[PDB]
């Protein structure tokens, strides 16, 4: 049980090894402790708070600022110590910030949440080819699959999903009647150039980050410039890799049914991401689009090491927080957009995503045979 | 640097020692995962949601319930480990809860603060003898502050912040105009017999628990009826007793300011429910005033064993987080007073409280010199 406890603090709190510069790791809390008192004392005396409108938006941005310092006191950092474990602290505060907000949404109806999104954004209420379809967003769902194959680490895996979900989207745009996007915008465009170019560009990395002899020297220790502007800028990458293998030829049939899971929850967040925007219209361009997705890639890189380590490593017993809070706000995200979003469906079928559960399987059992089989070819 | 990063977590998280039923003490977060989403499934899917002010109540009533579920799995437990450390975490999520609270009032104005006061309760709007003086909230003063010198073990210090509390009060009364309570009840009636027989009691227990042998057997080894119901009740009463000498003969300066901003902030968590009772008019009865006097007491018990530690420990090197939380409670509960009761003074003396001030002081070194000279005699 001293392993049982210790291994859950690699998982949760993962401590900064080899510290020279010891400026960077000293608490100062009492001079955080005098910081807000001062911070709030200039707000509370100074600030013009005559309009009820925009004393009510800088009072959000208070409480969300001073639960990042909170959070940076009091929650745990994931599998994560780079560049600093303070900032994983303030992104699991966020994860926190977020997951209570749709325990609030579904208490209300779709009056007060369609009344809550204009009074954020009241511009709210009254709203070759080929080359020009790549947007700034094309670069960033190239850029999230480059990230998430980068921790998965299976072509596999990436690709089974990229498939299905392009698939779905493909068919739930039997619904939307506006948009005319042609088949070959999310069977060839995306599943062959965004995602497998993101998915080949990720697990490319992946063999180099996982291969590399990761020897961190001292910032001090370093005399010549251009190795201290090196030794600065390689802070903000991964100060080592784990080696990610999902299966194994004696995978037992708990392991086999825990990439079952993984990959459904992964699928589940590209439902809620599609429904969220369609149920509550807005555009893409939107930070309440973009701003979302960017939240929730930030959560998947702590969440991803997080179950992987506790669904193979057997001295575990205990699933980290992070990964226990993007399992609220996968699953609540889904309960809030069934709650809202039972209007917009009047015989439409649950039997693609029945379908699709079987479609999973059928590829993870065939992982298994292709990896089972490998070994003896 | 092991030890100092140690014994934060006999401060901040204590671990419960020599453990014989397990089945209290290990973690089903995958459980409270399934249970958390199957709870607002049922109220997503069944609670009928046609009213909007219903809706905003449960919704914030729902927030803080799974805040206290969160705090249970993230947040530290501080010193104590009785009856259950989760019992302590969901205490500092309440702290938490509050602080952010307290953020977000100060960038509102008086007429938004009022108008919540009123959503809070509507009612708020519209509004021999010394036996007689005996209510339940004397009651509960008196266990007040036998709880207070149950930690504190000085009869200096409540004594002298007891006497400066209530000649404080008793000055602050001028500007009360309808209240005629005569001198004797803040001078006489308090100082003596409820706060000195809390205090009384409060020292008396002191004795009795630091000088107790602790011995705990297992529930299940007891064989005797009667001892199983002793040993189920008994958990709810401390483990252990710290053993508390505030002040040495040899103490630095260092350990006597310690002391004085310890007694200053003391005084200021009771300015601060004068003034908030004051400014925000409503009777002691109502629950924002004996609630938040129950929740500010529930906070003291590891705030004072966390200072503490923090004070004379030399390997501490960090101040617990519930210790932090209960400071900026203290100082923004004053910066809303501040900012709030900007009204109700026009010529009032702060000059008191800079008198106040020195006899406090002069109260410590009082109580040093009555100390020192001790040893000698
Ligand atoms: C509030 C609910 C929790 C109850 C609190 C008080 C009740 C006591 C009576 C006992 C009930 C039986 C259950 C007891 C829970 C076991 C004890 C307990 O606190 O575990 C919680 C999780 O909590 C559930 O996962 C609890 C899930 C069990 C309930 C599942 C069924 C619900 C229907 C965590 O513990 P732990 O020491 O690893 O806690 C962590 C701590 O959270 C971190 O801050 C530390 O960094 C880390 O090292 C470690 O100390
Ligand atoms: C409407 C729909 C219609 C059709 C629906 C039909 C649905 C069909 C139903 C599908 C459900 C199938 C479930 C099968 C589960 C098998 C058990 C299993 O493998 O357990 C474990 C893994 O599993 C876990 O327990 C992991 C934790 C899970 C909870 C956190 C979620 C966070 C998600 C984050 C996802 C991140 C995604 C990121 C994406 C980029 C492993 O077994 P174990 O022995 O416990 O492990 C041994 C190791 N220890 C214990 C010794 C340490
Ligand atoms: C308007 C008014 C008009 C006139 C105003 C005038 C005001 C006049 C101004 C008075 C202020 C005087 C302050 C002097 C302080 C000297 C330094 C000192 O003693 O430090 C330390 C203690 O002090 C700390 O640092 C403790 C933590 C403080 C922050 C947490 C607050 C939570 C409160 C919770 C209170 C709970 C109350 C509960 C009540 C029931 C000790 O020195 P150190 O060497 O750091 O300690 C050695 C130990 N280590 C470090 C090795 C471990
Ligand atoms: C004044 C700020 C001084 C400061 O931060 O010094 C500190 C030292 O100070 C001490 O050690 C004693 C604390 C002195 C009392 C201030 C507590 C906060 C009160 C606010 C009142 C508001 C002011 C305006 C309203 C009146 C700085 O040292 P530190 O390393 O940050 O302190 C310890 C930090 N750890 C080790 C615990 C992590
Ligand atoms: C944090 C780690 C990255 C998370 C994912 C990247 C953002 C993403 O995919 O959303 C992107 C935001 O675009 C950005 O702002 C990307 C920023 C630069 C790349 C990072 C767009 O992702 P999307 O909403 O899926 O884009 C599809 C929208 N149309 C084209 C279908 C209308
Ligand atoms: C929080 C948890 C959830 C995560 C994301 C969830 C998805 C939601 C995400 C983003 C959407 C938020 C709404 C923004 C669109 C509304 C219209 C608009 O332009 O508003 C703008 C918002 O401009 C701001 O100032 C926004 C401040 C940030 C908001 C919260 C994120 C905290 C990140 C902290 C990161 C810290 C570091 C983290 C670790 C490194 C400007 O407003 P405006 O149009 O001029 O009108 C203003 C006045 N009213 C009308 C609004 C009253
Ligand atoms: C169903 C609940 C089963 C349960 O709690 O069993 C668990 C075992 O289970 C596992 O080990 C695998 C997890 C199975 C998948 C459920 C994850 C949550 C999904 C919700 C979907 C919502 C359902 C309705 C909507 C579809 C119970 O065992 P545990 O000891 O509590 O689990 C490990 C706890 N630690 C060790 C990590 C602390
Ligand atoms: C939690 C640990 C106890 C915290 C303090 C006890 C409550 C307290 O003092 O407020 C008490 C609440 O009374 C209770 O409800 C006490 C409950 C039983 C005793 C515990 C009353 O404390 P107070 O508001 O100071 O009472 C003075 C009010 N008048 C008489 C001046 C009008
Ligand atoms: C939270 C952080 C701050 C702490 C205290 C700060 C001080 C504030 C404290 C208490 C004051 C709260 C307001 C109550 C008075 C208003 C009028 C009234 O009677 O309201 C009642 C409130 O009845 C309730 O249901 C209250 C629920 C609890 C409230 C939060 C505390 C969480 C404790 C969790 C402890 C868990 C365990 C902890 C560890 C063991 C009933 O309402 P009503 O009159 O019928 O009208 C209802 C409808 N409207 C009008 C309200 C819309
Ligand atoms: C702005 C600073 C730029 C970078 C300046 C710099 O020299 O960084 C070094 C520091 C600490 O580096 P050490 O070599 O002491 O620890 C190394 C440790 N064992 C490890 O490898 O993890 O990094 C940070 O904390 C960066 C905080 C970033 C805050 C955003
Ligand atoms: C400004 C922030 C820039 C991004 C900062 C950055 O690169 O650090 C993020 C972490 C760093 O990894 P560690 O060395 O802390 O953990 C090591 C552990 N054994 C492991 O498996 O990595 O890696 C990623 O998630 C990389 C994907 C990008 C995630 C956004
Ligand atoms: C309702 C249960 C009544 C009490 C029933 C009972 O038998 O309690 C024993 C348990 C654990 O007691 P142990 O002897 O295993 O540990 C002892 C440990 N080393 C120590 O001394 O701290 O106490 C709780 O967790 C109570 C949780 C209360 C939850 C509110
Ligand atoms: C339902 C809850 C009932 C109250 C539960 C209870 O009695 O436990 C609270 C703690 C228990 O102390 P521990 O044994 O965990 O810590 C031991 C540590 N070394 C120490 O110094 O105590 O003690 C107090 O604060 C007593 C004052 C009352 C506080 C309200
Ligand atoms: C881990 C990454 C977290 C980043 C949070 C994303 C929030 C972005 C908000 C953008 C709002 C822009 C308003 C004009
Ligand atoms: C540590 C003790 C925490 C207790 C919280 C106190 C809150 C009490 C609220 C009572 C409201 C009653 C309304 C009728
Ligand atoms: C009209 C389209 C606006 C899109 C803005 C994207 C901003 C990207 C910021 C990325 C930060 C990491
Ligand atoms: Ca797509
Ligand atoms: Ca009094």
């Amino acid at each position: 049980d001293v392993n049982y406890k210790m291994h859950f603090r690699m998982i949760n709190e993962q401590q900064v090894e080899d510290i020279t510069i010891d400026f960077f790791y000293r608490p100062h809390t009492i001079t955080l402790l005098s910081f807000t008192i001062v911070s709030l004392m200039y707000f509370a005396f100074t600030r013009d708070d005559s309009v009820p409108e925009d004393n009510i938006w800088r009072g959000i941005l208070s409480v969300i600022f001073f639960f990042l310092i909170i959070s940076v006191l009091a929650f745990p950092n994931g599998p994560f110590t780079r560049p600093h474990p303070a900032l994983w602290r303030m992104v699991f505060g966020l994860s926190v910030l977020y997951f209570l907000f749709l325990v609030f949404l579904l208490f209300l109806n779709f009056e007060q949440v369609k009344s809550l999104m204009y009074w954020l954004d009241p511009n709210l209420r009254y709203a070759e080819r080929i080359i020009s379809h790549f947007d700034i967003f094309a670069f960033g769902h190239f850029w999230g699959w480059a990230m998430k194959a980068l921790l998965i680490r299976s072509y596999g895996l990436c690709w089974t999903i990229s498939i299905t979900w392009e698939l779905t989207e493909l068919f739930f745009m039997h619904l939307l009647p506006n948009f005319a996007e042609c088949w070959w915008d999310q069977v060839i465009l995306d599943i062959l150039l965004c995602n497998g170019g993101g998915i080949w560009l990720g697990m490319v990395v992946c063999r180099f980050l996982e291969m590399r002899t990761y020897h961190w020297a001292s910032f001090k220790d370093i005399h010549t410039t251009t190795g201290k502007i090196k030794r600065a800028v390689l802070q903000f990458t991964p100060a080592s890799w784990t080696y990610v293998r999902w299966f194994d030829p004696k995978s037992s049939f708990q392991r086999v049914a825990g990439v079952y899971l993984f990959m459904i929850i992964w699928q589940l967040t590209e439902l809620n991401t599609f429904f969220l925007k369609h149920i509550f219209v807005f555009q893409a361009s939107h930070p309440l689009s973009w701003g979302r997705i960017l939240f929730i890639g930030g959560i998947t890189a702590p969440t991803v090491r997080q179950y992987y380590a506790y669904l193979t490593d057997t001295q575990c017993k205990r699933v980290g927080t992070q990964c226990w809070v993007f399992g609220v706000i996968g699953f609540l995200e889904a309960i809030v957009c069934i709650k809202f979003g039972q209007d917009l469906f009047s015989k439409t079928q649950i039997l693609y995503v029945v379908l699709w559960l079987l479609c999973v399987a059928f590829t993870t059992f065939l992982c298994l045979y292709g990896m089972i089989w490998y070994a003896e070819h």
